[PDB]
């Protein structure tokens, strides 16, 4: 059985969706597609609804369609943007053309809820305790999310927070192997990020607010030191370990005289988050049995995913293929619990 649809002209193109979604009000235009909030008349969630644009006007249109589709499906966590309901008014393959993506509404970022504000420790254990705790299960699926910033991140004025993809509401967040286009790049990458936005909830600061790429580089190596002969020893290419070679060493500072008066604890995971050495960092499942948790953490309770194909959206198909492909994973989609 079929829901019915309604048409309507919002952010300059007809919507046509399922009855059960209403107040249909438009929070976001650009050119991925746009966005509106509205009421889901059927769970009772305000929820937004997604119509992607040009879903299927090229064959990178297309692939990305399909692995963002499937990517929203894979995502099944409390702390990590999940899929309510996918729908297209379209009653076969060959009238499919528009692809509409419904989530939660999320009016603010983490931004928007602390505001440049020292938050309290346990504010701070709570917050960061849930990017981890979704980061242990991105991170389990094979994924590393590479551009983990406060922007990036969905939370609620409980302050229950939930990881994105695309910024809700800089460069500041990123490993500096992200910022050097190192070729190759561990999960321990976000780690780095989680690190420079717990440093800032406690301290009421950007940690490294660099005015550029090698300000940030120069702000990065003053905390954490250059690079020691161990990580010297890993470097692949010859004009990297010449600079390296050529820098004047300076040691990692204290951390306990940068983060004056937080918790010792705090100190300690930030100690282990933010080594340059991105072999050398805690993982998410490792910061998640940290102390500093203690309060939070539950091994029971910090579920991971099964592992993703991501072959499946790196081939080089037509077109067509990824619109059928894309048309069975609407067709195929259970909604949650
Ligand atoms: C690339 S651009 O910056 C960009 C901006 C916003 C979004 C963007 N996408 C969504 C969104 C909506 C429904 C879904 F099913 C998935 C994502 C939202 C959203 C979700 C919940 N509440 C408010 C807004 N924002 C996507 C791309
Ligand atoms: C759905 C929210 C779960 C977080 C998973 C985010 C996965 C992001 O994956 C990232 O996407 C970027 C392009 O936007 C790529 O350039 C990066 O290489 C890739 O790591
Ligand atoms: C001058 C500033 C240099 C920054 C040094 C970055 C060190 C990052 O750490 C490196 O991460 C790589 C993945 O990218 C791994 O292959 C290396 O083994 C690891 O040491």
């Amino acid at each position: 059985e079929r829901p019915t649809f309604y048409r309507q002209e919002l952010n300059k193109t007809i919507w046509e969706v399922p009855e059960r979604y209403q107040n249909l009000s438009p929070v976001g235009s650009g050119a991925y597609g746009s966005v509106c909030a509205a009421f889901d008349t059927k769970t009772g969630l305000r929820v937004a609804v997604k119509k992607l644009s040009r879903p299927f006007q090229s064959i990178i249109h297309a692939k990305r369609t399909y692995r963002e589709l499937r990517l929203l499906k894979h995502m099944k966590h409390e702390n990590v943007i999940g899929l309510l309901d996918v729908f297209t008014p379209a009653r076969s393959l060959e009238e499919f053309n528009d692809v509409y993506l419904v989530t939660h509404l999320m009016g603010a970022d983490l931004n928007n809820i602390v505001k440049s504000q020292k938050l309290t420790d346990d504010h701070v254990q709570f917050l960061i305790y849930q990017i981890l705790r979704g980061l242990k299960y991105i991170h389990s699926a094979d994924i590393i999310h590479r551009d983990l910033k406060p922007s990036n991140l969905a939370v609620n004025e409980d302050s229950e927070l939930k990881i994105l993809d695309f910024g809700l509401c800089t460069r500041w967040y990123r490993a500096p192997e992200i910022m050097l286009n190192w070729m190759h790049y561990n999960q321990t990458v976000d780690i780095w990020s989680v690190g420079c936005i717990m440093a800032e909830l406690l301290t009421g600061r950007t940690l490294f607010p660099g005015t550029d790429h090698i300000d940030q580089l120069k702000l990065i190596l003053r905390l954490v030191g250059t690079p020691g002969a161990e990580l010297l020893k890993k470097i692949s290419s010859e004009s990297a370990r010449n600079y390296i070679q050529s820098l004047t060493q300076m040691p990692k500072m204290n951390f306990a005289n940068v983060f004056i008066g937080a918790n010792p604890l705090a100190v300690d995971l930030l100690e282990k988050m933010l080594v340059l050495d991105s072999d050398k960092r805690i993982t998410a499942a490792q910061a998640l049995a940290h102390a500093y948790f203690a309060q939070y953490h539950d091994p029971d309770d910090e579920p991971v995913a099964d592992p993703y194909d991501q072959s499946l959206e790196s081939r080089d198909l037509l077109i067509d293929e990824w619109k059928s492909l894309t048309y069975d994973e609407v067709i195929s989609f259970v909604p949650p619990p």
